[PDB]
């Protein structure tokens, strides 16, 4: 149970005193816990709202989402999903930060990341999972 894998989607309101330099540290504590962790996955930053998708083991993801959730820089937190899943949708990131023009370029009805589809999330992982693949191997 603890070890199963799962992948979970949270959306937050952004709470930057600094975007650059705030995203900078994130990207960097994230890279290297989520590398001991087991943790992957991906950050949508549109300058309004986050939405994150980590994956890894299901106690891992607990883990994670609570020292997330005690994090000042975003707020009104809330899951989308949590979903066990058979094999990782971003195996090889640690956290890939999407910016603003990039989710413009690979999902441009969905830059405003309300989620108020009910495919949104997947369309984001469909797309942006798509975007990458291209480049590997
Ligand atoms: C929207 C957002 C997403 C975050 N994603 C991660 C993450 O995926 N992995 C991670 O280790 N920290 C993430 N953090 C930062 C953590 O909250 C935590 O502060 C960090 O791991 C520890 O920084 P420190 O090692 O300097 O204390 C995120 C913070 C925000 C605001």
């Amino acid at each position: 149970f603890m070890d199963e894998l799962v992948s979970l989607t949270y959306r937050s309101r952004v709470r930057l005193a600094d975007p650059v330099a705030d995203i900078v540290q994130i990207m960097r504590a994230s890279r290297v816990r989520n590398l001991r962790l087991g943790i992957t996955g991906i950050l949508l930053y549109n300058g309004v709202h986050f939405v994150q998708t980590i994956e890894g083991p299901r106690s891992a993801c607990d883990e994670l989402f609570r020292l997330i959730s005690a994090d000042p820089r975003h707020q009104e937190i809330l899951a989308f999903d949590l979903e066990p899943i058979t094999a990782r949708r971003f195996p090889d990131w640690s956290m890939r930060i999407v910016s603003r023009k990039e989710l413009r370029a690979l999902a441009p009805d969905l830059e405003r990341l309300d989620l108020s589809g009910p495919e949104d999330v997947a369309e984001l992982h469909r797309t942006i999972a798509a975007s990458l693949s291209r480049g590997d191997a």
